[PDB]
C-alpha cells in the first residue's frame, strides 16, 4: 500500500525543472563587469 | 562632473591681476595738482 505514497515521491523527485541556471553566473558576470565599471567611473572623473 | 566646470570658475576668480591700482589716484593727484595750476594760470596774467 505504501507503493503509491512512493509514486508521488518518485514524481516529487522528478518535477524540479529549473535547477541548473549556470548563466545565471553569466548575468552575474555582466553585473560583475558593468558593476566593475561602476568602481572606476568617478576615477575617470578624478584623473581628469 | 560639475567639479571641472568649477575648476575653470575657481581659476576665473583667480586670474584677475591688475585690480588695485591705487596710485592711479596719485596720477589723478598729479592731474589734480597740475590741472589745479591750470585753474589759476591766466590769473597770474590777470593780476599782472
Amino acid at each position: 500500500f505504501t507503493l503509491i505514497e512512493l509514486m508521488i515521491v518518485v514524481a516529487i523527485i522528478g518535477i524540479l525543472a529549473a535547477i541548473a541556471i549556470p548563466q545565471y553566473q553569466n548575468y552575474v558576470a555582466r553585473s560583475e563587469g558593468a558593476s566593475a565599471l561602476a568602481s572606476v567611473n568617478p576615477l575617470k572623473t578624478t584623473v581628469e
